[PDB]
Formats: structure tokens, C-alpha cells, sequence
DNA sequence: AAATTGGTTTGAATTTTGAGCCAATTT
DNA sequence: AAATTGGCTCAAAATTCAAACCAATTT
């Protein structure tokens, strides 16, 4: 009665395919393509912060949306994110969203 | 100025970069839309898992399996890396 | 008025990290 | 045969966490 929704199809992105049809593809693939383009435009330079880079790039919208969803309520936001309220406050401060 | 971007196409078949954070935002708007006041519980682990896997796989590809160099690239400890690889069953 | 949240501490629990050591592997 | 990496343990550092108050805000 309930069709299986795989974890990769929970957070998805609209795309256009070879028959110009709009389809949902996983966000993972977006991350993959971004990283592939990042590597491709590197041309042999040394990296030491890739994790923090991606993490910032993903934490910022997440906090933005969850704060919009809860209408500024840090406690609910922290409770639905599954993190400590102090951690959430820390992160909010880190990205100037206080 | 934006190091992490993805490719988009418009109705005029022009291709253009866009920050990855826009994708993440879209995905979340869609997520919040599909569920109707159902409760969210572990959204951080959700997204973090959706993002850590392709990162590890791509960095492991770029370094052809060299965990030490991968770890150096990412800026985390090699132990942390082994742990994350274990977590997502990539070892 | 009552309930909830924000802002802030404290100290324990968990995670991350660095260093070491040597077999195993790559160079 | 030299140099580097993988796997593991160990201790420190750093981060996350709950829990506790009470003023401030929302209901």
C-alpha cells in the first residue's frame, strides 16, 4: 500500500533530461556535480579545507529554511534538527543568522 | 566568487552556474512541502548524510583510494575519515 | 495568568585530533 | 630498498550535550 521511498529520493532537485522532461534527482548528485566541477577547475593546487567548505555550503541553507519553518523559534528548530539548542545557537552565530 | 556551483539550463537552452546552497534550499523546500505538518526529527543527520557520502566518494576517487591524502584534502583526521567511511559502508 | 522560549552558565559525555608503532603496500 | 600508507591504540583537545535557572516573550 506504501511504495518505498529511498533515502536518496527524500531530498531531491528538479532537473531537465535528454527528452526535455522535468524529473527529480537526488541532492547527493548536485553535491557530486559541484565537487566534480570544483576538482576540475583546481588544476593541481593543494586543498586542506574541503569538508568545512561543503559543510558551510550546506549548513547555511539548512538553518535558513529551518528558521523560516519555525518562524524564528530556536527551540523547535533545534528539536527538529536533532541537535542541542546551544549548538544551534553556535551555528546561527557562525553564519550571522542569530 | 562561488567555488561550489552546479549547472542549470533555462528555457532558452542557456547553461549557467548556481551555488550548491540553492539546490540544498530547493530540496528542503520540497521536503517541507511534501510532508503536511508531519514531524521532522533528525534533519541534520539527514542532510549531513545526504552530503557526506558523495563528498567522500568523490574525494576518494580524486586521491585514487589514498585515505591519508583524502584526509589531508578534506582537513579532517585520518581516523575521523576511517570512521566516516565505516559509517557509510565504504571500506 | 500560564506556558513557552531565549540567553546563560556548569560539568559530564561524546567526538575529534595528534602522535606513535609497525606490518603492508606503493614507489 | 626507501618512502609512504593502512590499521590500531592511546591520550589530549575540542565539541556536543542535558539540566538547570530566570528574565523575556508568546499564547
Amino acid at each position: 500500500m506504501f511504495e518505498q521511498r529511498v533515502n536518496s529520493d527524500v531530498l531531491t532537485v528538479s532537473t531537465v533530461n535528454s527528452q526535455d522532461q522535468v524529473t527529480q534527482k537526488p541532492l547527493r548528485d548536485s553535491v557530486k556535480q559541484a565537487l566534480k566541477n570544483y576538482f576540475a577547475q583546481l588544476n593541481g593546487q593543494d586543498v586542506n579545507d574541503l569538508y568545512e567548505l561543503v559543510l558551510a555550503e550546506v549548513e547555511q541553507p539548512l538553518l535558513d529554511m529551518v528558521m523560516q519553518y519555525t518562524r524564528g523559534n530556536q527551540t523547535r528548530a533545534a528539536l527538529m534538527m536533532g541537535i542541542n539548542r546551544g549548538t544551534l545557537r553556535k551555528k546561527l552565530k557562525k553564519y550571522g543568522m542569530n
